[PDB]
């Protein structure tokens, strides 16, 4: 069934955000405890289609978050489009923490290290894997489509980048609604 | 004072390589090699200077871990309008440690920084901001700012607009930002 995030599926996952973050010596303060975004994109799956989300800053100058994934926790195929005048997000992903499986269009890499629900293969279309560990970066120039899944113990990924805009992202899944409906 | 060598660079690199191992913060060995060491010209590392890493800067965005070692003194400058340019806003985020950063505005009694007496007319802001780990402050552009680690160091993250250090304004004349080592 398509299912729901609810408060306490939420809770769940931000108190788990908050250790995996505590385990990184990454500090947060309570304030931001609290504000730690939980999103399913509106599949309905949290613990195989999301993300938990701290944004650090975001302003029209620059932002900078970071992006808590558990084991096998897959962020959908989208893009970051020009808005207006706004060229659209460029950014650079870091991973801090476990691992992660990026792609981004070019030749399809052989034996992917991710692995897709059969069901939703067809909204993933960039199979160009790069494998970022602890200390290694990519940058996606705007407009670009991509996705990732964080590895078997799940994965602590930066993100330094222009001003974020979520609600304007374009995602090839059209089940994707970004801005999570909690109950 | 000194002049800024290569011996003085590598041991300033080894040390704030411990200090990010220090706070679990991963870099690579490339990195390493990368991490630049300043003393800004002045000669006197342990007082004046800064372990910067680079993460990204680029036209759209920087981001950077600066690591400052035991009461280790960025001194004073701003990031002024190049061109068109509007000049590096900057986010701090303290990450370890505590960092005493300074600003315009009504100056703070008590200060927690302690700079060298001959120095002090090259410190003109002193409204204080105190940041432990977690915690942040954003310096709008071509705004004066200086900052001091406390007494155990500190390892202080920057998200910025694109940087050019080369353009930026020291209130100390002394100051040269662009390394000589020898
Ligand atoms: O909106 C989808 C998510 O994609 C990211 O850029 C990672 O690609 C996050 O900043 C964002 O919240
Ligand atoms: O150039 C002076 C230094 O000041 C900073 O913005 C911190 O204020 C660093 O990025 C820079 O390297
Ligand atoms: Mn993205
Ligand atoms: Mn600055």
């Amino acid at each position: 069934k398509h299912m729901m995030l609810t408060k306490e599926l939420v809770k769940e996952a931000r108190e788990k955000a908050i250790r995996m973050l505590e385990k990184a010596c990454i500090a947060i303060t309570d304030e931001e405890k609290e504000k730690i975004e939980v999103t399913d994109f509106g599949l309905g799956v949290l613990y195989t289609f999301g993300l938990e989300i701290l944004v650090y800053v975001n302003n029209e100058r620059y932002c900078a978050k970071e992006l808590v994934m558990f084991p096998r926790q897959i962020c959908p195929e989208h893009r970051h489009p020009p808005i207006g005048s706004y060229l659209g997000k460029q950014e650079t992903f870091r991973c801090r923490w476990g691992e992660v499986y990026l792609y981004v269009p070019g030749t399809p890499t052989p034996n992917p290290r991710a692995r897709i629900p059969e069901e939703k293969k067809r909204y993933f279309t960039v199979w160009h894997e790069i494998v970022l560990r602890p200390g290694e970066q990519y940058t996606i120039p705007p407009n670009t489509l991509h996705w990732f899944q964080a590895g078997d113990e799940g994965a602590i990924v930066s993100e330094f980048s222009s001003q974020s805009i979520d609600e304007k992202d374009i995602f090839t899944d059209p089940n994707v609604k970004r801005i999570p409906e909690i109950v």
